[PDB]
């Protein structure tokens, strides 16, 4: 039995930047108040965790990564009222305080607990419950599901259905939710549209799953990897377009296709230059352009604000708009309804001792989402 | 007793960049069909109108500018509906030409057949109805309101209520309707919550109006001549910044004030980097940001997308998101039901004859709007 002990481990550290991830013995303390502590069964690879490997997203190392994951609860500290031992749970690595600004408008999720716009690598007591080779190892998102063992905070942590599939449903704690509710909630696309979604992987996917729920007419996938082309027509895109294919920017082109511009475009790379062509893209009178990629540590992109004047709306957000702790298990019910599909995203499935393996596909264009099981 | 004839009357000729208008004498062609030629009654002296002098905006010289007018029909060309002669009419910068894509949407306002986004400064068919020492001289944005007649195009005017009083009313042709849609209409301020104004000038202070008739609890108005604030509070305006005051930069000053960031805010000076201060001091969740003012010629800006990312919305508007033609006589009707003021924004008048003079006014801070009367 583990309840109130150090568990030893097996998780995969981050010890710097571009360089492998090391499998190794780590020590997961036991929940303080207000924690849980979560034994992992699948996690995803989602490309802000390459991110922070290439030092594009910047957190403090040594680190466990991983933040899209579903596992079961081991133990939970003192106060713990929203899951208990034995609970399938997804971390959530943007928290839902219930307390905050944020957490109490109507429209927002960006709760103002979250460890991203300034992170420190930490609970939300600033300490960490990670050690390896008696060294503090931070935490990622409070969540750091590249472990067999985590510890979140309660705010971190939503209990789903006991009959869920967790190599599966593990998608909804990150790109299945982000992408899909990039289209439905935060761009709020329309029935009989014109979408153009930048970046065929796991998000925008998702984001064209979303524009197909939403009813758009057509959905135009752009990506320079045109093996991309085909999962993304099989999951809703009418057409798609390599920007390497043409003399003229792809922003000119999709206005063309357009008849004068698209109703909602999608940035989901991560590219300052594509953000740009996104907007650009919208009609410019009407048009809705979302950013879901996250941009380059510290970099500023260049734009003439009279594509805005015109009227253009241009907006990000984090995990799809989606409160998190009350849209973590809806999502899930409405999966387990079949509301939606997850099957296509996932391309390999791989064991957690192979999580180099599964970078590596991601890196060379191979992969959708690999799926990691412990 | 002019029907059909070339009409000479005084105009407003703009010759050169950074000089004096000249008023002197034109000659105004007849309308062609689908033309309209209005003897004009009342016209404002807009911040846009001086950026044309300055540069700021682009449009080919020589040019009759003039924007923000109403006046009396004088005669109509073959198949115009809309107007009569003897009616009261404001000119609309903004077109509505009821069958483009965007004219046909229910959120867009940007007619395709404006003259704002690729200035070329004639009527829709390409000529020039004014001539002024023989030499022909552009329009600006189909008004050309500095001269005591001019000719529009039937998509670029409406017909208002007979018993307006037009030394009013010319400012729904611009300043007003912009400030006011920008709020209520663009931005959608909604009851209870804080909105920062930057600029308080005619633009700016009907923002507030519209803020203030949104029902915004606290409306923050920032100017850096703080002349201007005493109007602003009148109008609705709960506090006033002056941000020369501060060592720190007015972004944090507004976060801090708003604890966390306004619900709304507009930038209606037309800086680059008041564009961006704008965006960054609404809350990094929910917040809002409107860009109303006109930026310099070709200008880039340079901002961090993570400003978007968190959730934040960008977005701009020409004429407050006002469809023009359908918009005007409503908003000509509203005021005169007493629905809202326009007197708090008129500070001079002046006889037309002496333009420069207002346009000193404006320049050397001292006005919000003065009314020309021809
Ligand atoms: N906002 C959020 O909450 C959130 C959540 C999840 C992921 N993200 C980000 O979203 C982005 C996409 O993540 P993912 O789907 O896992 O990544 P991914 O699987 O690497 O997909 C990116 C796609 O972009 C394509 N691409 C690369 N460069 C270009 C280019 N110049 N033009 C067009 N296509 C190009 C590339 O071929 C690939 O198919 C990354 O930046 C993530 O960090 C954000
Ligand atoms: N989008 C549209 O349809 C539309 C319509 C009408 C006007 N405009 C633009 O809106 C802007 C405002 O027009 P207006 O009200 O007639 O002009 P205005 O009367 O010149 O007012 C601008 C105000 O900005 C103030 N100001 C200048 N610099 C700063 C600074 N750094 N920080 C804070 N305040 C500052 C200034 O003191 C003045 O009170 C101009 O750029 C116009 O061209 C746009
Ligand atoms: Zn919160
Ligand atoms: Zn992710
Ligand atoms: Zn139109
Ligand atoms: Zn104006």
């Amino acid at each position: 039995s583990t309840a109130g002990k150090v568990i030893k481990c097996k998780a995969a550290v981050l010890w710097e930047e571009k360089k492998p991830f090391s499998i190794e013995e780590v020590e997961v303390a036991p929940p303080k108040a207000h924690e849980v502590r979560i034994k992992m069964v699948a996690t995803g690879i989602c490309r802000s965790d390459d991110h922070v490997v290439s030092g594009t997203l910047v957190t403090p190392l040594p680190v466990i990564a991983g933040h899209e994951a579903a596992g079961i609860v081991e133990s939970i500290g003192e106060g713990v009222t929203t899951v208990r031992p034995g609970d399938k749970v997804i971390p959530l690595f943007t928290p839902q305080c219930g307390k905050c600004r944020v957490c109490k408008h109507p429209e927002g999720n960006f709760c103002l607990k979250n460890d991203l716009s300034m992170p420190r690598g930490t609970m939300q007591d600033g300490t960490s419950r990670f050690t390896c080779r008696g060294k503090p190892i931070h935490h990622f998102l409070g969540t750091s599901t590249f472990s067999q063992y985590t510890v979140v905070d309660e705010i971190s942590v939503a209990k789903i259905d006991a009959a869920s599939p967790l190599e599966k449903v593990c998608l909804i704690g990150c790109g299945f939710s982000t992408g899909y509710g990039s289209a439905v909630k935060v761009a709020k696309v329309t029935q009989g549209s014109t979408c153009a979604v930048f970046g065929l992987g796991g998000v925008g996917l998702s984001v064209i799953m979303g524009c197909k729920a939403a009813g758009a007419a057509r959905i135009i996938g752009v990506d320079i990897n045109k093996d991309k082309f085909a999962k993304a027509k099989e999951v809703g895109a009418t057409e798609c377009v390599n920007p390497q294919d043409y003399k003229k920017p792809i922003q000119e082109v999709l206005t063309e296709m357009s008849n004068g511009g698209v109703d909602f475009s999608f940035e989901v790379i991560g590219r300052l230059d594509t953000m740009v062509t996104a907007l650009s893209c919208c009609q410019e009178a009407y048009g809705v352009s979302v950013i879901v990629g996250v941009p380059p540590d510290s970099q500023n992109l260049s734009m003439n604000p009279m594509l805005l004047l015109s009227g253009r709306t241009w907006k990000g957000a984090i995990f799809g708009g989606f409160k998190s702790k009350d849209s973590v298990p809806k999502l899930v019910a409405d999966f387990m309804a079949k509301k939606f599909a997850l099957d296509p995203l996932i391309t390999h499935v791989l064991p957690f001792e192979k999580i180099n393996e599964g970078f590596d596909l991601l890196r060379s264009g191979e992969s959708i989402r690999t799926i990691l099981t412990f």
